[PDB]
C-alpha cells in the first residue's frame, strides 16, 4: 500500500511511522509517500510536535517523540493522535482506525487513496484541544484518561479487557470525534476496512 | 520515487510501466502506485488502448503493445505517448520528459507531485489526434515520421544522430505539444529535473 502523509498544519510537524519511514520533517504543505508491504502489522503512523535534533539522528520533541530518534524505531509518547493500520490480514482486507486512547496532539484524517472502490475511511478533524478536560490538558494538548491516570477502568490491558467500559472522560473524545477509538474496547464503532490493494491517504490538519 | 499513474481517459487503458511495475488494468477514474528505486533509468511509463487478455495476463493490444503480455518486460510498440524519467543521476537529480518520438495515443501529464519544492512538468494534453497528418494516421491514433518511415532523417541513430534536425512532422508534434520530444535531438526544449526525493503523477487524458 502507499501511503501518502500530508502536513497542513500551520507549523512544522515531524511525521512518524513504524515500522516502515521511521520519520521525516514536514513543513506546510509538504508531503511524504511511504510504501508498506503487505501483511505489516502494528503499524502507527503520527505527529511529533516541537522538535530538535542533531546530525547523530538524537533529540526530542514535546509530543510524539519516540525515544529520542528521528527515525522512529519504536513507538511513540503521550499525547499523540494515531493513524493505525494491519494490513491484508483477515480474507486479504486491511484494517486502520484513528486512535485518540494515547491522546490527541493534531486532528487528522486516513482515509482511501484509490486502489480499490473503498471510500469510508475516519476522520476527526475538530480541535479537541479547544474543549480538553482540565484533567487531562497537557503540553498544551489533550491527553486522555490511561496515559494521565494508569489505572485498570481506563486502560484495559492484559486481565482488565475483561470489563473495559465507557467512563466520562472516553465519551468526550467519542463526542469530538465518533470515528476514532476513544477507549481501548471501542471497535464496535471505529474498526475500517478496505480490501487489501487500496492505497492511503493521512492528512495531519485536514 | 512512487508514481501515481491515472486513467482519466473515458475508455479503459492497460498501463504498463517498465523496468518497475509491469502492466496493470485502469478504467476510467482508477489509479496505480508504483516504487521505483532510486537509480532506476531508462524507464518509461505508457498506456496500452484496445487490449485482450485471458487470466494468464496473454493477449494483444491495439496501441503500446509489449510482447503480447499484460506485465510488461520489454518497451511496447508505436503509437504510444511516453512518460520517461530516469531518477538520481547526476548531482542527485531526477530526468524525465514526455516523447511522442514513438507517436501518440493518449493525452498525458508528467508531474512533480510532492517530496521537494519541484514544480514545472512536462503535458501534451492536447487531442494530437485530430489535426494528424493522413500518412501518419496509423491504429486509429497517429504516428511519428522515425517508426512509420525508417529513415536516418528522421530516426538519427547513432551516426545519423549529427545531422539530426527538425523535419515538417516533427514540427507538427512540437506544434502541438511544445514541452514533448517531438524527434531525437529535441533535447533542449524537452528535458525536466526534479531533486532526487520528488515523486511523480501521469495522467492519461488530463
Amino acid at each position: 500500500a502507499v501511503f501518502t502523509v500530508v502536513n497542513q498544519c500551520p507549523f512544522t510537524v515531524w511525521a512518524a511511522s513504524v515500522p516502515v519511514g521511521g520519520g521525516r520533517q514536514l513543513n506546510r504543505g509538504e508531503s511524504w509517500r511511504i510504501t508498506a508491504p503487505a501483511g505489516t502489522t502494528a503499524a502507527r503512523i503520527w505527529a511529533r510536535t516541537g522538535c530538535k535534533f542533531d546530525a547523530s539522528g538524537r533529540g526530542s520533541c514535546r509530543t510524539g517523540d519516540c525515544g529520542g530518534v528521528l527515525q522512529c524505531t519504536g513507538y511513540g509518547r503521550a499525547p499523540n493522535t494515531l493513524a493505525e493500520y494491519a494490513l491484508k490480514q483477515f480474507n486479504n482486507l486491511d484494517f486502520f482506525d484513528i486512535s485518540l486512547i494515547d491522546g490527541f496532539n493534531v486532528p487528522m484524517s486516513f482515509l482511501p487513496d484509490g486502489g480499490s472502490g473503498c471510500s469510508r475511511g475516519p476522520r476527526c478533524a475538530v480541535d479537541v484541544n479547544a474543549r480538553c478536560p482540565a484533567e487531562l490538558r497537557q503540553d498544551g494538548v489533550c491527553n486522555n484518561a490511561c496515559p494521565v491516570f494508569k489505572k485498570d477502568e481506563y486502560c484495559c490491558v492484559g486481565s482488565a479487557a475483561n470489563d473495559c467500559h465507557p467512563t466520562n472522560y472516553s465519551r468526550y473524545f467519542k463526542g469530538q470525534c465518533p470515528d476514532a477509538y476513544s477507549y481501548p474496547k471501542d471497535d464496535a464503532t471505529s474498526t475500517f476496512t478496505c480490501p487489501a490493494g487500496t492505497n492511503y491517504k493521512v492528512v495531519f490538519c485536514p
